[PDB]
């Protein structure tokens, strides 16, 4: 099937274009070099690595339908898929925690020396944790056959799905609704279109993260404890589309990012 090549190649190109523009914008503009924007750059790097390393072999699987490369190559492919997707999800959770620090710890957030240490620790933790989650697949824990490159371990699927998605998902959800409650509290305590804008952004980021990743993981848990395969593939491609949409929703609304993208 050569019909998948076009569509999936445009998806890869869209992801690469958006994340590269975010990285170039943050690097070039001195006003944009802040620690929250460095968390955004970490998310963009995760998405760019998804598009560059992981997705091209996923296109190969769709086109050829069978794995005609080495078995160790298949192991690298699956562990890279898990690692980069987990890194993207954990970067989203880190951005949520940073935005919470902005609202509930305004004085500590403003301090440069403490904020640098916080963000360097968060970036290190998310990347190390994604690597440690993905590493057992390198050990031949996956049981793929010679023809096909897939993950056939239900136990690893459940255990990695939990730590990689569910608890960062619950944490991000609780953190964002906490930010919403604090925003409403200060709105009651106290032009005003910015206050509705903040609500819009929280709803948009939550909705994108729910729609793109939740169906895939819930389908995995339901499967491991029948459903057709085409929607399974589409659910995986939705998770990949998360990487396409993240650099839009996390930068294109902010004005300073728009100026850099125009320039
Ligand atoms: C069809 C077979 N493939 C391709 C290698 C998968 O199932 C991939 C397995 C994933 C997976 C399992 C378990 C935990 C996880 N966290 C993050 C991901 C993940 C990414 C996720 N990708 C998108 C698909």
């Amino acid at each position: 099937y050569n019909y998948y090549a076009t569509l999936l190649t445009l998806l890869i190109a869209v992801i690469v274009f958006g994340n590269v523009l975010v990285c170039m914008a943050v690097s070039r503009e001195k006003a944009l070099q802040t620690t929250t924007n460095y968390l955004i750059v970490s998310l963009a790097v995760a998405d760019l690595l998804v598009a560059t390393l992981v997705m091209p072999w996923v296109v190969y699987l769709e086109v050829v339908g069978e794995w005609k490369f080495s078995r160790i190559h298949c192991d690298i492919f699956v562990t890279l898929d898990v690692m980069m997707c987990t890194a993207s999800i954990l970067n989203l959770c880190a951005i949520s925690i940073d935005r919470y620090t902005a609202v509930a710890m305004p004085m500590l957030y403003n301090t440069r020396y403490s904020s640098k240490r916080r963000v360097t620790v968060m970036i290190s933790i998310v990347w190390v944790l994604s690597f440690t989650i993905s590493c057992p697949l390198l050990f031949g824990l996956n049981n793929a056959d010679q023809n096909e490159c897939i993950i056939a371990n239900p136990a690893f699927v459940v255990y990695s799905s939990i730590v990689s998605f569910y608890v960062p998902f619950i944490v991000t959800l609780l953190v964002y609704i906490k930010i919403y409650i604090v925003l409403r509290r200060r709105r009651k305590r106290v032009s005003q279109q910015k206050e509705k804008k903040a609500t819009q952004m929280l709803a948009i980021v939550l909705g994108v993260f729910i729609i793109c990743w939740l169906p895939f993981f819930i389908t995995h848990i339901l499967n491991i404890h029948n459903i057709p395969p085409v929607l399974y593939s589409a659910f995986t491609w939705l998770g990949y589309v998360n990487s396409a949409v993240n650099p839009i929703i996390y930068t294109t609304f902010n004005i300073e990012f728009r100026k850099a993208f125009l320039k």
